[PDB]
């Protein structure tokens, strides 16, 4: 059923577009200045703030870039927003940029300080997908969350409490949690946790276990390709009428759109452009915890690890100066595309059950058997391509 | 009358055999792989589930053991089953494996969590024979139940209620209960309990008493030697045609059969084979609450207590891995054999009557006077052998 799902989400994409265009028309920005991922970000956040303000806005004068600090009627923003969505709320829409930000943050930063202070192992990076994503996120907003993400929450919710209506949350938060697991025991053990009203260290220690079980017996976590507002604004302005022509966040749509996007970015004096583009590209698909090998394969070019990456962050801090600042054109095109999946793959004390399953598991264990990559011409999911990694690679752990 | 009883039960044994063989022929297992108590179990449970599914199936490749997770048409299973029993249901047959599982569980595990949560003393182990045995078990299925087993039920049935047709159950459940006792007062006091429609703590407290009376003035509880499906499958395949040659569950038949069985078992890296065999052997005769002294006497070799036993359970959990897994040949042969009995032995406020009887009772009080053990040649019950326990023994309480 390509009617609702493909076209209803198109309508949510149209809104973001239209809005971005309106909002650019207010700031009286130029074309080059509306394609500046920097300005786009600021706008996106102005809105999510107002629906739950001012921000940094960069301008282009003969030669150099001028940063403007501006403020807008928090309500005016809310007004312009609905105008674009037919006076609707389109929570989906706000939630969408709510994720684009997430996926950018899960790739720009490593959230160790928080994991440890929670009592999670810092090496549990690949499980913190969407830890930045405000709880306000929608129902299809949490589905993108990693197993580890959920645990950090419950553990804090529990840690302060064990240190009224709050209950329905906890059970559900677990049901979701449990719905991440895709194996008997995994599933069953979550229940054994959800049994206690005042779950103390008994649980505190057990979920942490299950957290680690997912490192081997992963769960189902959806990935959503959420592009910057500018990309959708520009597309809408170019005539693309997505609600009519349909759009996806896990199909070929997002890659194809990024195959023509003209996004620019501010870039510090010593930073590497190629390295900058990489970053953004990984935020456009939630590939911050993907196997670098595959990311590079699909990308078309080296996908260098975080450490070796030359950049501190896409947003420009108030600290920096504009004199020594310039801007490059972001390389967002990719070689092939792939169905962003949700599945994690698979081959007494319920712990034992898992520990026993954990064991038989080898890192070499092939997942998504038969699934492959698609050419950018292959609109339909017709012919798949299987990658062979016998190759001089460059790692697998972005972090 | 050795016609119906000996041959009708043979026919139920043929069914299990035949079926196991058919079912092995489907899974395309090998001879060694059909003798693996592990696989046998899985099959047995696949069936009891379907008559009231998939399971763990271990395979043998060059060197190492491969665990397959498989699923079968719940109805297909039911189809193959009847095919083996002449299109009959042979509830007896399912009930038989229903017990083999029971007797294995009453020996592999100690069910304390449940006794206490019911309000029974954890030290009432020797009275929980068949607590695992689904209520679906047949009429000759409950006869195997310990006095304590019944109490845990009524107490829960009562505890939730006191906290329509359900009545005929309660009275009968007591009549059975009462039919366990083999002394005046014991018998009479059960009636005094069965008098109340809504039996509250009045009863709750009284049966618990009677539970403890059985620790001294035991009741009649039948023991059934129920071997794994593989053992009967293998036997049937070897030509033994039990319905014609007769078979028992409380005679020499079961021991004799186990004198030639070639059963193999998966065994964890640090576990003791000799210790593994012991376990299974005790499940083959419901000797999980027998006096270790006698068990070892008949066994032929030390029957070590549960604590000192090196093993966690015969079934392999999903947690574990196969790399560090190997398999041994189970020692199920015994020195002598003995008529598995049913009898527990024997020498105002009806409580008083019992308490007074309780008293005169000494642990040294000899039971089954004159009854002895038989050589494995002594097919007939001809010549009995009396054991003398003056000896450096190793305990009496498996638990």
């Amino acid at each position: 059923n390509a009617t609702e799902i493909r076209a209803s989400v198109g309508k949510m994409i149209d809104g973001i577009g239209r809005f971005y265009i309106q909002m650019c028309t207010e700031l009286k920005l130029s074309d080059y200045e509306g394609r500046l991922i920097q300005n786009s970000l600021t706008i996106e956040r102005m809105v999510l703030s107002a629906f739950d303000t001012g921000g940094p806005i960069y301008r282009r004068v003969d030669g150099k870039w001028r940063r403007e600090l501006i403020l807008y009627d928090k309500e005016e923003i809310r007004r312009i927003w609905r105008q674009a969505n037919n006076g609707d709320d389109a929570t989906a829409g706000l939630t969408h940029m709510m994720i684009w930000h997430s996926n950018l943050n899960d790739a720009t930063y490593q959230r160790t300080r928080a994991l440890v202070r929670t009592g999670m192992d810092p090496r549990m990076c690949s499980l913190m997908q969407g830890s930045t994503l405000p709880r306000r996120s929608g129902a299809a907003g949490a589905a993108v969350k990693g197993v580890g993400t959920m645990v950090m929450e419950l553990i804090r919710m529990i840690k302060r409490g064990i240190n009224r209506r709050t209950r329905i949350a906890y059970e559900r938060m677990c049901n979701i949690l449990k719905g991440k697991f895709q194996t008997a025991a995994q599933r069953t053990m979550v229940d054994q946790v959800r049994e206690s009203r005042n779950p103390g260290n008994a649980e505190f220690e057990d979920l942490i276990f299950l957290a680690r079980s997912a490192l081997i017996l992963r769960g189902s976590v959806a990935h959503k390709s959420c592009l910057p507002a500018c990309v959708y604004g520009s597309a809408v302005a170019s005539g693309y009428d997505f609600e009519r022509e349909g759009y996806s966040l896990v199909g070929i749509d997002p890659f194809r759109l990024l195959q023509n996007s003209q996004v620019y970015s501010l870039i510090r004096p010593n930073e590497n452009p190629a390295h900058k583009s990489q970053l953004v590209w990984m935020a456009c698909h939630s590939a911050a915890f993907e196997d670098l090998r595959v990311s590079s394969f699909i990308r078309g070019t080296k996908v260098v690890p975080r450490g070796k990456l030359s950049t501190r962050g896409v947003q420009i801090a108030s600290n920096e100066n504009m004199e020594t600042m310039e801007s490059s054109t972001l390389e967002l095109r990719s070689r092939y595309w792939a169905i962003r999946t949700r599945s994690g793959g698979n081959t007494s004390d319920m712990r034992t059950e898992i520990i026993r399953l954990m064991e038989s598991a080898r890192p070499e264990d092939v997942s998504f058997q038969g699934r492959g990559v698609f050419e950018l011409s292959d609109e339909k999911a017709t012919s798949p391509i299987v990658p062979s990694f016998d190759m001089s690679n460059e790692g697998s752990y972005f972090f």
